[PDB]
């Protein structure tokens, strides 16, 4: 039981009821503006509405620095003014994430957890979001992976909270599919439960990624049994949000999971 | 560890590899014959090798006395013919199970764990063949529901044993959707890792079933993802075979799941 919720501003969200389910909005990028042109505003608002009538519950966004912002910010002002959800910014840099977080976008999703760019663990506590601090690095000499997992989340909460972050605002994610081989992906997988003695709530993102095809041996198209895989175990390990491309599918297994174990 | 393999006669099984996968064949029957006919026959052999096809271990066949016999003994002569998988016989009638086996079946699949017709396990033991004994029950005047499924199983396995079964030949069944109100089935799923004390393979069977349709408020052909959770949990709560609809589905995210709990 968490004693607390998580606050997003306009929207809140309870992680005791049901594992939360972030969509990913993909955004095919007009080849012919910086950004903020009809077509790609269009189809990630349209985008946004179907993965809101698929039961989802965040809608991230995302994915240089100069037209960063002109890509990102346009996408924001028309979501956040046509979908009601909470919407995080997926990027790793401090100035990005203030103009999405002014644009209209609630939480940070920073695939380098404080690390690229120390500076956004301010914009996070400035103006007082959830930050999702993802595990990452440049190399994979893991003495020991969960070791060394648990250990780095943790070098990038003292980042965020020595900013003024609260302990209330702050996510961690094992980051599957970066700075990891096939098989420690796997062994990740297989400890998740770990990252819960850090007391905070965890995201979990393997949609249709690298090592469900390793396994399988099957292309990105043709993930999506390995995906609901990885978000069961994932849920049964105590996870609290699932980032996926596929809401509709992934949202039942995640609702038949959160029956069974009694969430 | 398994320290043996499942024998099924012509076949082995090996139950440290992988999730075992039991396709669940489906009989249309003819109107118009008793049994024998070759469209209901057609049907059952192409549907068989198409099971063979999507990764299926094991083909489930079965589903009064007299005719039980004519309608299933000509469907396992062309499949074990046709398509190199062990076949279970889907009875709890001693008579029909002899003459399955008889017709080249090789696994019991009793829904009633011997309780039915005791006779059965005899069969079981003279052929010597593996039974799948399945939790049933007519009431559900459960004292309390994990305790009294352990109990009757294991009054189950009595039966067995004491009919000459050789404890290699056990192998057991929560039963999920018998004799279980719709909470009851979900408790069962949150509990399966119990029925492991008693030292036999599980097998688990939920394709599809009404507890999935009481969570998600689906009907039977959009069960799918629920399908697929319950089969997740099951594997990570250590079964070791699933009964399935959907054999291509299932097989990848049972493929998926023992790459991660490191089957
Ligand atoms: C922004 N991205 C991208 C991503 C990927 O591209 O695989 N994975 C993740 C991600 N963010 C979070 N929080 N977690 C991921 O796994
Ligand atoms: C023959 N049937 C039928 C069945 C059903 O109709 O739900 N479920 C099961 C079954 N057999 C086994 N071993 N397990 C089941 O759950």
């Amino acid at each position: 039981k968490w004693d607390y919720d998580l606050r997003c501003g306009e929207y809140t969200l309870n992680l005791n009821e049901k594992t939360l389910i972030m969509g990913i909005l993909n955004v095919t990028p007009d080849s012919f503006s910086d950004g903020g042109s009809y077509n790609e505003v269009d189809a990630a608002v349209r985008h946004a509405k179907e993965m809101r009538d698929e039961g989802a519950h965040i809608i991230d966004i995302g994915g240089s620095v100069e037209e960063e912002i002109k890509r990102v910010v346009p996408m924001i002002q028309a979501v956040s003014k046509e979908v009601k959800l909470p919407i995080s910014i997926d990027t790793y840099k401090a100035e990005v994430a203030k103009q999405a977080i002014e644009a209209g976008a609630h939480i940070i999703n920073d695939i380098w957890g404080a690390k690229a760019e120390p500076k956004i663990a301010e914009v996070a506590a400035h103006y007082d979001v959830p930050i999702i601090l993802m595990h990452n690095r440049d190399n994979m000499n893991y003495r020991n992976l969960m070791a060394d997992m648990i250990a780095d989340l943790y070098d990038s909460i003292k980042i965020a909270k020595d900013a003024g972050v609260r302990d209330e605002n702050i996510i961690l994610d094992p980051g599957i599919g970066f700075a990891k081989t096939p098989e420690q992906n796997l062994e990740a997988m297989r400890n998740l439960e770990q990252l819960n003695v850090l007391g905070y709530p965890v995201l979990l993102g393997t949609s249709r990624k690298s090592f469900i095809g390793h396994v399988l041996d099957l292309p990105v198209e043709e993930r999506l049994e390995g995906t609901g895989a990885t978000v069961c175990l994932g849920i049964e390990k105590g996870c609290e949000f699932v980032r996926v491309h596929d809401v509709k599918e992934m949202s039942r297994m995640a609702k038949m999971m959160d029956a069974m174990i009694g969430k």
